[PDB]
């Protein structure tokens, strides 16, 4: 065993470190000068001279310095299962949605109205305010490891900023949809036929390709946005709803939807259905519906899940833009 201050020493010593190299060779956006980052390393370089025992091929060190930097994909569980959605294609079909509610948990029940967005689901894990992982939906328990990827998009930030209200939690799992804008999709495939290769059909199979890519250095050269719609496992942190729950993700620093509102029955939520289907076209990405969800968490709870969606929420789909 090394002596307990020289391991902790190196260990955070080298995290930072494999950070800045990471900021400045896949992102291409240091946040310490370059003299800053030289001493530093410089230092880690000194320690592991002294206790060469530390120094392994891992090391951001003595290998990785012009980059170790790659994805593969790897299955990682999520924390909970991550589900699907049941859909609604009618009014009747809504209708009975609510009803199967109102006959279960009466009129406690509110609804929070989302807007749907089209694109590609990412899981993204933070332990003690800091980001760990991030993966793709995989098969709902299981899904691939993205997480150098999800680093480069700017909507996802790093470490979770603390604030009054809104302690940050233990462990946060938080789920969201990673999606390009219309223009940036356009934009990307005139790059992608500049260079001779062949561009994408859609935004979603764009973003898609974009955010699975071995080098993630080719993820950060492209606008790839996320806002997040939904909690996985949670620890230090106990919303009494959904909707109180955006709004410590908000005083945390990650990105949410302002299309979000809250009905207190299907009249409201019947509304907001038919204002998005003649306003989605106003968002500058795809909305490919909106999705109800009873807002408080216990009724969440009663209401439960099968093994493939939430009984506690629906997607109202509208007809193909
Ligand atoms: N606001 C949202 N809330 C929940 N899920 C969303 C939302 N927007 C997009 N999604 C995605 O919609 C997926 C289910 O969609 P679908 O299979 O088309 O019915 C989810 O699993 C999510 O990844
Ligand atoms: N400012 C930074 O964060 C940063 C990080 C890594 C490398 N670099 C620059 O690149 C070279 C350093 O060696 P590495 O190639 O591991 O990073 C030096 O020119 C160094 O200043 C800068």
């Amino acid at each position: 065993q090394t002596a307990p201050e020289v391991l902790r020493q190196w260990q955070a010593l080298a995290e930072e470190v494999r950070e800045h190299q990471f900021r400045y060779y896949v992102r291409d956006a240091p946040i310490i000068s370059d003299a800053e980052f030289d001493e530093l390393l410089r230092r880690l370089e000194a320690l592991e001279e002294q206790h060469p025992e530390l120094r392994t091929p891992d090391s951001p060190t003595q290998l990785v310095g012009g980059a170790g930097f790659a994805t593969d994909f790897e299955p990682v569980d999520h924390l909970e299962r991550m589900l699907s959605l049941d859909n609604a294609f009618t009014a009747d079909e809504l209708a009975a949605w609510a009803g199967r509610i109102h006959a279960e948990v009466g009129d406690a029940a509110h609804y929070l109205c989302e807007l749907k967005i089209d694109g590609v689901a990412l899981s993204l894990v933070y332990r003690e305010g800091r980001l760990t992982r991030a993966s793709t939906r995989g098969d709902g328990r299981t899904g691939e490891d993205v997480t150098l990827n999800a680093r480069t998009i700017a909507d996802v930030p790093e470490r979770l900023t603390p604030g009054d209200d809104y302690p940050v939690p233990e462990v946060l799992e938080v789920r969201g949809e990673v999606f390009f804008r219309l223009d940036d999709f356009q934009a990307l495939n005139a790059s992608l036929v500049e260079e001779g290769k062949a561009p994408f059909a859609n935004p979603r199979n764009s973003a898609a390709g974009s955010l699975r890519q071995k080098d993630p250095a080719v993820t950060a050269r492209r606008r790839l946005r996320m806002i997040c719609h939904g909690l996985g496992h949670v620890e230090g942190f106990r919303p009494a709803t959904l909707h109180q729950a955006y709004l410590a993700l908000r005083a945390w620093g990650l990105p949410v939807s302002e299309h979000t509102t809250l009905a207190t029955d299907l009249a409201g939520v019947r509304e907001r259905i038919d204002y998005w289907g003649e306003h989605r076209h106003e968002v500058d990405h795809e909305i490919d519906g909106v999705v109800v969800k009873v807002d408080e968490v216990a009724l969440q709870r009663r209401l439960g899940s099968t093994s493939r969606a939430p009984r506690w929420a629906i997607a109202y789909k509208y007809p193909p833009e």
